[PDB]
């Protein structure tokens, strides 16, 4: 990893973690943790996923209630977080978001419409296959160009691993990056908790997790997918938790706010 490991104080280190945990419920007022991305047909997850979570933070750590933070924004200009819609890398979202910092959806509303990723769409979109994303061009005023450019920025990044690291972080400063491998069976989900058991495996997928908790004694954790809201449980999906299924236990990234 790049960024510098999360080192928890005494205080945050000692604290009884709930046997379950919602994101929404620990912060109601909070507006953006509830919502769902779309990446649309681009391999986007890695800046959506990011752009999600720093949303969210903004509204747990940086005073500000509701500000979306522009994907696209992330997605063109990080040149050295990796190559836009052909994929991309987490930790290095993270260190841009406090080196340079990202414009709202508002100044840049991400570039792609909705489209369909697992096969129906009841809303009627069409097919994320029948779309080809070249990454976007790196703008540096809003599209609407009457309105001012507004940067939002972080002080610090940090780097987290392992089921405690992420209760404990997710606990006192709310969603942030994971990521994992995903295997062909995952794609059709949309309940239970997911545990690969068939399938070839596909490539990796950069998603926000929000929270945690135990269904039927099978610990799990809840995690927002960036395939629009007909994907999975609304939106999200519960994976196996404990035992890093699919890796999702390897790296996590997150960072503060700053109040602007
Ligand atoms: C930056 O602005 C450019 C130009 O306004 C955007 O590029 C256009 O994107 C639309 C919608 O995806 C396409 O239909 C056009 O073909 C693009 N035009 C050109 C000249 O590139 C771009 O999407 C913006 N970038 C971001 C990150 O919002
Ligand atoms: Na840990």
């Amino acid at each position: 990893s790049i960024l510098p490991k999360r080192r928890f104080t005494e205080e945050e280190a000692r604290a009884p973690l709930p046997s379950s945990f919602d994101s929404a419920e620990a912060w109601p007022n909070c507006p953006t943790i509830p919502q769902i991305a779309d990446q649309s047909a681009c391999g986007s997850c890695w800046a959506v996923a990011a752009a999600s979570a720093m949303s969210d933070r903004f509204c747990t750590m940086g005073g500000v209630q509701d500000v979306h933070i522009s994907a696209g924004d992330l997605l063109a200009c990080c040149s050295d977080c990796g190559d836009g819609c052909n994929g991309g890398d987490p930790d290095r979202a993270w260190a841009y978001f406090s080196s340079t910092g990202l414009v709202s959806d508002y100044c840049q509303p991400y570039p792609f419409p909705h489209c369909s990723h697992h096969s129906k769409s009841k809303n009627g979109y069409p097919p994320c296959s029948q779309f080809n994303f070249d990454t976007p061009k790196c703008n540096y005023t809003c599209d609407d160009p009457t309105i001012p450019v507004v940067n939002y920025r972080s002080w610090t990044s940090y780097a987290l691993q392992g089921e405690d690291d992420y209760m404990r972080e997710l606990f006192f400063r709310g969603p942030f990056e994971v990521a994992f491998d995903v295997y062909e069976d995952f794609i059709a989900y949309n309940s239970g908790v997911y545990h690969h058991v068939s399938g070839q495996y596909l490539g990796g997928h950069a998603v926000r997790l929000v929270g945690w908790g135990t269904s039927n004694g099978v610990p799990y954790w809840k995690i927002a997918n960036s395939w629009n809201t007909e994907w999975g449980m609304d939106g999200y999906f519960l994976i196996r938790r404990g035992s890093s299924e699919c890796g999702i236990e390897d790296g996590g990234s997150a960072g503060i706010p700053l109040a602007p």
